């Protein structure tokens, strides 16, 4: 027998399974839709150039990657935002904006070796408008799957205050992504380690200390008494906040100096989705990239901010919320022939039903009729249409109810 | 100075006009699944390489993307996807009602083109040709979804069983069969005598190879009744296929050619491929019965199976051709315009509202003047523009523009 499991660390999706990834799917879809995000995709395989960004990024080092028949070096992608900024600089000026771009990659990395990611992201546009938006739209997800502010939030948080923190010290510019990298362990690994890391970058005991009391700060006053109220992360964080409030959705975000996220590229405010009980990792993660694309070599610099949400922890989270009630497969109608020399009929009737926006199955192998009602009803469908020899001649079939029997004109079946 | 923009060779983008294009086909492919009752699933795109090794010289395990995983093992991205499906009903046993009927889009790989989407859909469990009508069906269903007609394309249908007899009557082993059925498949594509050459380099005589030349060319079911008999399998079943056909009002669409084997080593009975009648692409589709895939693969009982792919690339040209695939442009139902900044926060409890009822709407992000932000609105193809401004959001209004302004209460907009 060949291997019925499949690849390490990738999953099956038979229907059962794939009725749940489409039911979260849809939500992602339905938001993307609601907020006038447009679909967009790229290749799931991409040059190894595109992920060299040597900040030490958990999420470039656990690179799915290998070598082509011809000596190209290429990756399964393990995030999706330097596709996007690839195909951004690829349309160059003829891109109009802003845009405001979704989509749902399968991502991958060498436990799970994959999952699906939800990303949105909006281009072109300076202000905290966006990451308000942004942030609405996870949240947003997230209710439509049933989840209440009593369940979830979103932590929020501007690394433009570690910014002028690090570069008061003195320290090079260029080594605050690292920084950012290193601190973002703060949760995972001892402070001892992380303080050890930042030495080896080459910061003093005395900057390492401004940065950890910095994480420590517990509101954005604090924050204002420190850099000032006119430091611009107080005033963009402050704008902020004011907006989801008045889009309604102040009770799902709030304010955390601890927040930064890994990923190399992020300016500006970042946030994350977290389960209030603290028993899950984050549910979503973002924040704006204002020099990603400079990076890349674009002669503007362009405004991008943006998130990611995994197909994984929001699942664990719905389950344990009772949430994913098992959703059973459902047909409108199953055409059912009395018997073989009735199937040129029942498939004009199929036809029929079909033709009018139903979803209809006929049975297809030789059964008798309470078999074929059995199947019918662990199809679940709703209706069950028996065409049979003496209702044919009325120009009728019998229909039966299943969410005992009538019979009914061809024509009024629909 | 900047990063390669073109995708990885042989590979895709999707930015937002070409995925309108793509989600078009997407849904009607969707709809046509829903229509005929059939159950999504997914696999990973990584697979064991030994899912593939069939060893009857086909093309699409010649064309095979493989690479040797840093731990040793033999993966592949898939090049098709019947071999996951039948690894999952193989995974399920006799847990796996029957019948089942399982459909998929997967992305499939190979090393111009590198990748393509393939829409699958097949029938487990159903012994008899009403699998294949359906099947069959379906195919054309999708086809005229998308405003083709009969007078555009077609299905070609045979059986390999005619072939099956007239092999088997020459004493040529059971077990050259199938490359058999690989070989005379290139005829279309490669001169007779090549095709002649290969049937020789596997073992079989010249007058072996005229009986097989000739009854590819037989034009009728009636002329395959006169060389094998009336009571032949094929003969029985092409029957039954074609009056089904006719009973559902599709027999305009499907018709005989002896020709027809398809270049998989699986299948045994029927098979069919899609075509356009003006003989401008490849096939649009391809499919049949595979009635021992699943003994192959150590099922302790044999399981009837039958479906089919169907690409997305020579459905688009056609449609391109025969001018089915209008520019799709992106729409919104509103766009929400602040009169100022000052007005932003009344005009996110607005976008709000529009959202709470089931509209896509933007707000605009950034700071511009009233026209740009209108002109913005007709750009993202937007329905409606509402604007909220100070003197009419004291009387509890706003004004909305079709895409004459005028002023409507908040509670009046959905
Ligand atoms: N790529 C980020 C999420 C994101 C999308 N856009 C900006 N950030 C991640 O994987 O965490
Ligand atoms: N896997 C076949 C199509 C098919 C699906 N099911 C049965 N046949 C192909 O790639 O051509
Ligand atoms: O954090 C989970 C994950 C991230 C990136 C690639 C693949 C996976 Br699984
Ligand atoms: O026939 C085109 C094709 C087949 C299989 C995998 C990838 C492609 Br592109």
């Amino acid at each position: 027998m060949v291997e019925t499991e499949p690849v390490q660390g990738c999953r099956d999706f038979p229907p059962e399974a794939m009725r749940c990834r489409r039911h979260l799917f849809d939500v992602f879809h339905a938001t993307a839709k609601t907020f006038g995000f447009e679909e967009y995709d790229a290749p799931v395989l991409e040059s190894e150039e595109l992920y060299i960004r040597k900040a030490g990024e958990e999420i470039t080092e656990q690179m799915f990657n290998f070598i082509t028949k011809g000596g190209h070096r290429v990756a399964l992608r393990p995030e999706m935002t330097p596709s996007l900024a690839r195909l951004l600089l690829g349309k160059g000026r003829s891109l109009l904006l802003p845009a405001k771009w979704y989509s749902i990659p399968q991502c991958w990395r060498y436990r799970r070796r994959e999952h699906y990611q939800w990303n949105m992201d909006i281009v072109g546009v300076k202000s905290v408008s966006a990451e308000v938006e942004l942030v609405c739209a996870a949240c947003w997800a997230m209710r439509s799957l049933g989840l209440s502010s009593k369940d979830v939030g979103i932590k929020v948080n501007s690394r433009k205050v570690l910014q002028t923190v690090v570069e008061q010290a003195g320290v090079t510019s260029d080594k605050f992504a690292p920084v950012c990298v290193i601190v973002d362990k703060m949760e995972k690994i001892p402070r001892e380690e992380v303080e050890a890391q930042l030495a080896v970058l080459g910061l003093e005991p005395t900057v390492v200390d401004a940065i950890t009391t910095t994480l420590s700060l517990k509101s954005i006053d604090e924050i204002a008494q420190r850099v000032g109220e006119e430091h611009e992360a107080v005033k963009e964080l402050r704008q902020f906040f004011e907006q989801v409030e008045a889009y309604g959705y102040g009770d799902w975000v709030l304010f955390d100096a601890s927040v930064v996220r890994g990923l190399a590229y992020y300016t500006g405010i970042v946030f994350e989705g977290f389960d209030r009980e603290g028993k899950f990792r984050a549910l979503c993660g973002g924040g704006r990239y204002d020099n990603l694309l400079t990076t890349y070599g674009s002669p503007t610099p362009i405004p991008c901010a943006g998130f990611g949400f995994g197909d994984c922890v929001i699942v664990e989270l719905l389950q344990e919320k009772r949430l994913l009630p098992d959703i059973p497969h459902v047909v409108d109608d199953v055409v059912i022939p009395f018997d073989e020399s009735m199937r040129p009929h029942a498939l004009a009737v199929l036809r029929r039903l079909r033709d009018a926006g139903r979803s209809a199955d006929i049975i297809l192998d030789k059964k008798k009729v309470v078999q074929a009602f059995n199947y019918a009803d662990r199809v679940g469908a709703v209706r069950a249409v028996l065409v049979a020899p003496e209702e044919w001649e009325r120009g009728e079939v019998q229909v039966k109810m299943l969410r005992r029997g009538f019979a009914v004109p061809l024509d009024r079946l629909v």
